[PDB]
């Protein structure tokens, strides 16, 4: 997979507003917005390309569907209810959507957040993709280590893939693209 086309479609808040063309969609989770667009852009060999789902094109044969970040200590119970009439509504009625990447952190265990996304996303029955980042900070020696943390801490389903990954040296990218491609074509 080599990204040869990426552009931002449109940011949405309801379905009247979702692109039409039936192609696949990948949505993508995290606690914080910042990581989310960093693991986009390193996905599609970017910088700069990644309330409301914003959609990306990519070589013409999926979205990313980019969802705002769930890390909700500092949000209005108002906006939180907002989020989730949002996100529930695109769950529940997208068709196209294959799977969704959650990101989180390698160095440090996940936040009681990642594990109530994690098991929402469950709850569902959409696969998941979790994508550990910033590997490049940790020794070689202690990835798995780092990795199991994760892995227990979220109590990662047998069929959903666990990938760690840098968005410095580009790991996991290959294997991101992988798994993704997997649901994509199911």
């Amino acid at each position: 997979m080599k990204v040869t086309k990426s552009e931002i479609v449109i940011s949405a808040v309801k379905p009247e507003q979702y692109p039409e063309g039936g192609l696949p969609e990948i949505a993508l989770a995290g606690r914080s917005n910042v990581g989310k667009s960093s693991f986009i852009n390193s996905l599609i060999n970017r910088k700069n390309l990644a309330q409301t789902l914003n959609f990306y094109i990519i070589n013409d044969e999926l979205h990313f569907v980019d969802v705002p970040g769930y890390g909700f200590a500092k949000v209005s119970k108002s906006e939180r209810e907002a989020w989730g009439r949002m996100i529930e509504t695109y769950i529940t009625t997208r068709e196209e959507l294959k799977a969704v990447v959650q990101i989180v952190d390698l160095r440090h265990a996940p936040s009681n957040d990642d594990v109530q996304m994690y098991e929402f996303l469950k709850y569902y029955g959409i696969p998941v993709i979790v994508i550990a980042t910033k590997a490049d900070k940790i020794p070689k020696g202690k990835w798995d280590k780092h990795a199991k943390v994760v892995r227990q801490t979220l109590n990662i389903d047998p069929e959903d893939e666990l990938i760690l990954f840098s968005s410095e040296t580009k790991k996991g990218k290959d294997e991101a693209w992988g798994a993704i491609k997997k649901m994509i074509n199911r």
